[PDB]
């Protein structure tokens, strides 16, 4: 499964996703399922921020701590648009929102509602993909184009395959909670 | 002149002109002439990657040194063009090179000998833009349309007549060195 991650994704999520699991004490050679599973979140996160017009998006996943909160302060001093308590994953420029992007193993439901409880702020948007083909958002305003879900779904599935192909999806798809 | 620079730029590009002064030892509150060089050449080189069309350029500057050398690292494992000794600050995926920016307030053939002479790799190429409107570039290919390049010259251009609205320019203009 190691073998899989730097080789199915690009040298820049790998450190990306090494750099969060060090940060907690744990080891990528070990815990290899959440090792894919953050460089899975990272990729969509990234494609997701060039599915729209130019400058749609600014990302905020994958930058450090402190620029993170340096991009999303700066919204919030420019939009009026309220602090969120928790880094989200975008904001929209067009619609003036802040959005977080799920990738659930599970089912799409589950993890809609688990991460809107968590979330608790009322103007961050969610979005959450999963590996099956499945999309729901926040009153089923799914930002994107169909096109540009379609492509982030297609990558999704082709992740899937190639691990089922491996031996190593059942093993993915269990680990997660 | 530091009430200047955290007013006509970015959150985001004082913050990383920020960290760049202190991981040398110097204090943006006393060497405020670098502070705004620093943020100006950040401009520049983000200004750059959006004058062409999308994902033609990948910034290096801004990035922290392990995931700077992460992308150019890659770059050079996928493409098979020469690895830098130094990093620079963009790659151009149309044309297979790494492109290092200048901004210069003295002349800007000087500082095109100066960067190239120090840069001494064969296939880096070079683009110096200055405040008063001059810009080389190596062999004459300055990469982007004749748009793309004067909205930089004008941004420089306004950037200079600001600070001469202050009475800072010429104090800014004459610490180069
Ligand atoms: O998309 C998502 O599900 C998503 N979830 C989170 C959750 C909730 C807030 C904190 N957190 C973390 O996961 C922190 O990291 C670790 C938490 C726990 C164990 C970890 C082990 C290795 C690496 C990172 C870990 N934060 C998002 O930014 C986000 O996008
Ligand atoms: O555009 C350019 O002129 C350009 N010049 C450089 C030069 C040459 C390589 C090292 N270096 C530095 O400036 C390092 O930083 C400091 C060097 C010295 C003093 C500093 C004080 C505060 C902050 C940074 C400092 N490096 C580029 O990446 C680049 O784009
Ligand atoms: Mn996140
Ligand atoms: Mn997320
Ligand atoms: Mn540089
Ligand atoms: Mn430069």
């Amino acid at each position: 499964m190691e073998d899989f991650v730097r080789q199915c994704f690009n040298p820049m999520i790998v450190e990306l996703a090494e750099k969060a699991m060090k940060e907690y004490g744990e080891d990528p050679k070990i815990e290899t399922n959440k090792f894919a599973a953050i460089c899975t979140h990272l990729e969509v996160c990234f494609m997701y921020s060039d599915g729209g017009s130019k400058h749609r998006f600014e990302i905020i996943e994958g930058r450090d701590r402190i620029m993170a909160w340096t991009v999303v302060n700066s919204i919030c001093n420019t939009t009026g648009v309220e602090k969120p308590k928790f880094l989200p994953d975008l904001y929209d420029y067009k619609e003036n929102r802040f959005i977080e992007i799920g990738v659930t193993r599970r089912e799409v439901h589950i993890y809609y509602l688990e991460k809107a409880n968590k979330i608790k702020s009322e103007k961050t948007h969610i979005h959450i993909f999963s590996f099956t083909g499945e999309e729901m958002a926040t009153k089923a305003d799914y930002t994107l184009d169909e096109e540009s879900r379609a492509r982030i779904k297609t990558r999704l599935f082709t992740i899937r395959q190639e691990m089922a192909s491996r031996s190593l999806w059942d093993s993915f798809r269990q680990s997660e909670r």
